[PDB]
């Protein structure tokens, strides 16, 4: 059986590529620091300090940490997700596999200067799984911590906390307050190992493709439509411009006036932002002049909004303010950090079906015309959705999230995340850990209090997760040739998604899963 | 079997509450220090001092330590004893099961 | 069998809270008049009178009467419903019975 | 089956003495009214008015009516009752069985001065049994209403109505509200008739004997003790008093010194009156030199109180204020009436186990003894309960309470009802009654508020229970003639315990059930 001298796993790292079903494997380094000093803390901030109104919050700070595997490139090398995005149609995972081994805990101490570390046989730790969805769900809101896009290297587990209702700082009597240690836990030494399973509930195939045709112009160029439209209210090259009431076919020279069955989905508009500096406005707009939903009364900016096109045909330069999915490249600061640092994402896939971000969903009458009113047409700048409408939704990344928790609610409307993914209602259970804590030595006479002083102590091990995708495969009669995700093939200073001369690990550009076409 | 490298058992609390049955476990970590330096003593208090002669007292203080789960809260959370005392009459204990583990 | 002399049922009013579910019962004495004296009867309301637009209307009303248990307090007592409120997150209904009995 | 011509059962009343059961059947005629209109009702005292603070409430009157069947000569003839006590030492009830039947619902109106009263075939009654002991249980507080003692007569059916917490004249939030038709009830047309049996749980035979031995006269008058009492502490009949320790032997001759294994029942004193007039105080004592109890903020006159003797050897004209049961002869008014009209029943029996009420427990000492200061010794006025202590239950009476319902609490002493009686944990369930209530004409547009107007209606029908009774057979070996409960031999205008001229039923005299005698 296992012990102290047995290991308690395996290195897995591999993808499984059969027929429709890839599984992919994937095993990180990772070490479970002490945080709070084994203790539970209110955590606020309030708009009595330099704070406004709508960056106060309320919640609680525990010392356990947890693991996140929720970003894409966690389980795709670029490789994997080339013969993804470029042969399949849509994806989507089926069940998991998770394992904890090889545990070695570690205690560490300072004398005078000099620091030393040495294992704790004995010392354990503690891991349970949320599966009853008990617990505030902090999974989802793209939360650095997860395992590393490169399986070599080591990373710190992230601190869980969670937040509450509050009124300013203050907490209300609707706050709850939630001790980890109230769960059942498993309690592993550095001989034991944990698993679970988890089986994913069905939902829509991702789906990865653009459309090859238009929304509008789904029409047949050839043959004109039976159906007539008002296309003359007036007289035409007479001296008089007596209204009178003229009728057309549509057709191929007016193919703006024909009818159609669908519309575009819904639109909720967002400022244009222009990457040439010159064309922008001077002054900073950014927060002010942003698209934001106000909600017991604090704004908050939308972001990164309803799926809408980026830009339209033949300008790249101008982008939503907080529309695009933005990462930063490797090694970017993390306030106020130059353009250049960031890639921006873009949608250009789904102009076809869905409207632009930053311009008007359409035109409506104002007003009811008479013989002494001119007609009058206002901008409908947000849209909600009425019925024969289509949309797409927003692309994953490889490195962006993979799912998120549909909040458990009387209704939703179309329960698809708006960072794009899929939205589960029993998504993956969050899997907490935490050091268990090894009091130092207490006094020889009795004291009430609470032993405040513990052994500095902190654990590494290995942690796998394993995906079984169910995948869509691409089949059509489309004569010409796809565009598929290629490297670059002229010559550069190194390879990109590879280290570089220091081992620094960078993933050059955001790369998508639309490459291939279907008819609208 | 058990050895210095794996665990005597798992972490368990929890409130099962099942028709008349509440099951309540919990579980703490503890130290247990070395008293009186491995001695029994006789320890006393006579009135001969500035005590008074219903402070007086004789008896032993051994090197033993002892485990009290006797008050409820230790068994209960607030929320656990709001659905007692709201939604019951009366409550009485049926049987308790009590464990250490994982020693150091 | 039934007749003028015996009652045609009893009176039942009560909850019984089992498990997952609640059974509420209800009884009441009700009174059924003779409406429009027999008479189906048009009404209307037009813009003519000092009725506006909006509060203009057609239809007609008939001598039949109709029972409407359709609130939650015919079904609740304000106990049984601090018991639903407090103790359950959701709650539907799934089945009902109807009577009539001792019609004078 | 049955209908409106058909009866739905049979008189009866009887007595079947079979061995040790006597089974005792009754039945009388009963008026059930409408109280209240058919409404419930808040009723209340406060002390803002002439009422003082003893006397506040706070409680409900429903239209409901209740049967009580709880007194004694309810359930057996003076005849009965005198094989009863003559010739058994205990009792106690079995099972009872219990119907209503033969049903006449009426309605009654007004036509000017006239009055006029018919049958209403279709109308029905609401009667059900609390089973399950969750409504105020108000029967054994010794209310009037209880079925006739005398067969032939015609009762009304008394108002039920409960109490609740209160503060002053208002409602404290504890404070419980009934609504009686939220329980499932029976109904009952002019056809139908009802039934429910009982059983009784475990009781001890009410113990109806007096002693033949005194409590501290156990002693055999014959033979000394081998145990020694002081006797003496100073020198005697010497010109000095030097004290000395003398022993003694206690004996025929002093047997109040003996040592005995047995102490008598607990004492709590009452105030004594005397019937001769010119004796008693002048002024009104009655309530301010009365003995109370004090809960709450509200004095409580203790009656009737621990059982104790009414009064002691040779003395009949004393008896404790508030001590005895006091029974009213035939028509006597319910206010300041006068002496001659109560019927003071008087405990003689129990004069060996149990201390007079009038008088102290006993005597203890008050002090420490020294050579300078002399021994004082106080009185014992109020006595709870010790070891070895032994007493007697107050008794029973053909027109007293039968039982009681002991409170449902955490702990009690001595269970047994301070009026004489069975305490019972579940007793006997209250029966309740209404007449359903039939609206008069609603108006012929529909209108939100309830039915204001009813149709004046009474219900009348025969009601029957049956009690099983248990008998303890005197088993004795006394020689002599016991004591015997015998009637008058002597002429006299009438009967007693028959009607007069007027038809008039009376009971002239209460009557205990212990002339039988046991050794203590």
């Amino acid at each position: 059986a296992d012990g102290v001298g047995s290991s308690s796993g395996n290195w897995h790292c591999d993808s499984t590529w059969l027929g429709d079903r890839v599984i992919t494997t994937s095993t990180r380094t990772w070490a479970l620091p002490t945080y709070n000093n084994h203790l539970y803390k209110q955590i606020s901030n309030g708009t009595s300090g330099g704070s406004t109104n709508d960056n106060t919050y309320f919640g609680y700070s525990t010392p356990w940490g947890y693991f996140d595997f929720n970003r894409f490139h966690c389980h795709f090398s670029p490789r994997d997700w080339q013969r993804l995005i470029n042969n399949n149609w849509g994806f989507r995972p089926k069940r998991l596999n998770f394992k904890l081994f090889n545990i070695q805990v570690k205690e560490v101490t300072q004398n005078e200067g000099t620091k030393t570390i040495a294992n704790n046989l004995t010392s354990t730790i503690q891991v349970f799984t949320d599966s009853e969805y008990q617990l505030p769900y902090v999974l989802g809101s793209a939360h650095q911590g997860c395992l590393p896009p490169f399986p070599a290297d080591v990373f710190m587990i992230p601190q869980y906390g969670y937040l509450t209702l509050n009124n300013g700082s203050q907490a209300v009597g609707r706050s709850s307050f939630y001790c980890l240690e109230y769960f059942p836990s498993q309690m592993l030494r550095t001989g034991n190992n944990f698993e679970f399973s988890y089986q994913f509930e069905d939902v829509p195939f991702h789906s990865s493709y653009a459309h090859s045709q238009s929304l509008d112009r789904l029409m047949n160029p050839l043959i004109d439509q039976y159906l007539y439209y008002l296309s003359r209210t007036q007289s035409t090259g007479g001296t008089a411009g007596t209204q009178q009431l003229l009728f057309s076919q549509a057709g191929p020279n007016n193919m703006s006036a024909q009818a159609k069955n669908w519309l575009p989905g819904p639109c909720y508009r967002q400022q244009r932002v222009s990457t040439t500096l010159s064309q922008n406005n001077n002054s900073n707009f950014a927060w002010t002049g942003a698209t934001k939903y106000h909600l017991n009364g604090r704004d908050s900016l939308v972001n990164p909004g309803v799926a809408m096109a980026t830009h339209k045909d033949d300008e790249e330069r101008f982008f939503p303010s907080s529309g695009v999915l933005m990462f930063g490249k490797q090694g970017a600061g993390k306030d106020n950090v130059d353009y250049s640092s960031v890639m921006l994402t873009s949608e250009e896939e789904i102009k076809t079906t869905n409207p632009v971000a930053t311009e008007q969903y359409g035109v409506v009458a104002d007003n009811l015309q008479q013989q002494n009113a001119a007609p009058i047409v206002g901008a409908v700048n947000s849209q909600g959705a009425l019925p024969g409408m289509v949309w797409q939704n927003r692309d994953v990344y490889l490195q962006g999230p993979i799912w998120a928790k549909i909040p458990h609610t009387d209704g939703n409307f179309h329960p698809s995340p708006l960072m794009g993914g899929f939205g589960l209602k029993h998504p993956p259970p969050q899997i907490l850990i935490k050091n268990t804590p090894v009091p130092a030595d207490p006094p020889t006479t009795f004291s009430q209090a609470k032993l405040a002083s513990f052994i500095t102590q902190y654990s590494t091990g290995q942690v796998s997760v394993e995906i079984e995708w169910e995948l869509q495969k691409e089949n059509s009669k489309r004569w010409n040739p796809e565009i598929q995700y290629t490297s670059n093939y002229y010559k550069s200073t190194n390879v990109d998604f590879a280290v570089n001369t220091d081992g620094t690990y960078s993933e050059p550009r955001p790369i998508g899963t639309r490459y291939l076409t279907r008819n609208l």
